[PDB]
């Protein structure tokens, strides 16, 4: 009973966190193994974030121009290269609590857990969404950069997303774990915006079985519509296009609460149409996109780590 | 800046959690020092469920009926009692990843995580309100009795809560660490009823507080109002009464942004009475109350 914004335990991430110093600069690092992975912009000053000449910056530290911190433990940089948008360090000691993992890169409408750190420290969780416009909505303040994202995945820690920098409007942007910037952004201080995010149609639907499943029913009509009529309506309320491929997603869902995908798309047609009425669904005056169908089936059936 | 739900980050809680058998019913344990502590209906069928005796469905079990699963690892009961409605279940091995802990009773507005858990394994983390009406608003499924709600503060986790039971509005009701239900709930299987619910005042204005410090302003008018007037509104609309205390903890607030109490008063007082006119806050079409200023100045300041 009960539906809320689930986080992943973080507890395995958080035995990767470790504090990276470079200068006057102190973010975030994850310790897997005997390397160190973090943003490469702790080698730039203020001033070099204007215009930062990585390559060039880079070849101008030396190893012990690198603090890393574990705790109380200072950890040795032997060792340091440039991948992409990401510095990795090695380590004379490989961290005795590296999970099982991998490195994966998300689409839009995928969701993931964010371990917020500040000075290696982990200080909170919460759940994320890659937005359509490849920006996610964060918290993050100054010295959390390197906090990363991840998924857990059977038996196994996947990292998605390594924090880099805020745009305008207050959203995020960052990295995969190789380094590679989530949509067109770069490292510098610059001015750079995003594309119009749009509703991630699929995952509204998400939300709505798992209304249903949680005895949230007052939305549910007796109409029907076609996948081609819904997305003429819903492109007027900036949703994405709703494909054959998320009406097929969406079967188990269906199939659980006995309510076919076009008639939960008949409901949401409603929704937008005519509002809410002054009523609420799962606790919300909004529809809620941040859902993905596997994480409402998660949430529901109690699937554990 | 941006503005979450954020919970603690759970992974001192996870290193106690145990899995708790005793005969057909299994839930969830603490596992600190060389105590478990876990729901004392574990030891009920569902027979037993309308109205147990406890005290004699305790004393006909042994030490043996308890299987203790940590992990890999089966944990050798060697003693058992009940304090209130929770069961302790010495052990004999103290845990080596009990972090530094206190029990601690909240009151109804704190807020707290909760580690949601299911065969002793960690499913999900979330944040949760101990609303006016001492019910939690949750997610529980059958196997998440003995799931505990906590808070951190340096590297010291306050157990708040332990969860027992699921009420007809899909909300839930648990005790504290000593046992000690929350509200007037008892561990039967009797109907029982949270009945209505208010919305806690200081955590609204501390939302709105966030909200001015991420740049939503729009809220904000030049209109004054006094406590006794603001009161007045507030419990026309289910609000909790503001109190001279709740003025004073929203200080460092009020202070960071300048904006004093009572004309972020006035602000909430025209938004109750217009409501928000198609415009969001944070995201959000509703007043959001399951913030503490503590969590606002946390997430907008960023401890660790
Ligand atoms: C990061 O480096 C850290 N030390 O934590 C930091 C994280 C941001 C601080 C505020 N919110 C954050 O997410 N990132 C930055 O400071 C980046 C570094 C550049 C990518 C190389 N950065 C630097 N200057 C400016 C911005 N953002 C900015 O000016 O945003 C607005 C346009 C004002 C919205 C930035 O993210
Ligand atoms: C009518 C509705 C709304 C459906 O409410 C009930 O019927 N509630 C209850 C009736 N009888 C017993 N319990 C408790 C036990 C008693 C002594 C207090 C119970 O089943 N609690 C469980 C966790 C529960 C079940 C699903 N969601 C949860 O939160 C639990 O013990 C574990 N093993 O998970 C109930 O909650």
């Amino acid at each position: 009973s009960g539906f809320r914004k689930m986080a992943f335990p973080s507890g395995k991430v958080e035995g990767c966190m470790v504090q990276v110093t470079c200068g006057t600069t102190t973010l975030n690092g994850l310790w897997l193994d005997d390397v160190v992975y973090c943003p490469r912009h702790v080698i730039c000053t203020s001033e070099d974030m204007l215009n930062p000449n990585y390559e060039d910056l880079l070849i101008r530290k030396s190893n012990h121009n690198f603090l890393v911190q574990a705790g109380n433990v200072q950890l040795r940089v032997i060792g340091h290269s440039m991948q992409n948008c990401v510095l990795k360090l090695k380590v004379d000691t490989a961290n005795p609590k590296t999970p099982k993992y991998k490195f994966v890169r998300i689409q839009p409408g995928q969701t993931f857990s964010v371990l917020a750190c500040y000075n290696g420290s982990p200080s909170g969780v919460y759940q994320c969404a890659m937005r359509p416009n490849f920006t996610i909505k964060g918290s993050f303040l100054n010295g959390s950069c390197g906090s990363v994202g991840f998924n857990i995945d059977y038996d196994c820690v996947s990292f998605c997303y390594m924090h880099h920098m805020e745009l305008p409007t207050g959203v995020h942007a960052g990295t995969d774990l190789e380094g590679n910037f989530y949509g067109p952004f770069v490292d510098r201080q610059t001015a750079q915006a995003a594309g119009t995010d749009t509703t991630i149609t699929v995952n509204v639907l998400a939300w709505l079985y798992a209304a249903v499943i949680n005895g949230d029913r007052w939305f549910l009509n007796r109409f029907t519509t076609t996948l081609n009529d819904f997305n003429l309506v819903a492109m007027k309320y900036n949703y994405e296009p709703l494909t054959q491929d998320h009406v097929d997603i969406l079967g188990p869902l269906s199939a659980q609460t006995g309510i076919a995908v076009l008639d939960m798309c008949a409901s949401l047609k409603e929704l937008l149409q005519n509002g809410m009425n002054g009523r609420t669904i799962l606790g919300s005056a909004l529809l809620e996109d941040e859902f993905t169908p596997f994480d409402v089936v998660r949430q529901c059936s109690g699937v554990t780590f």
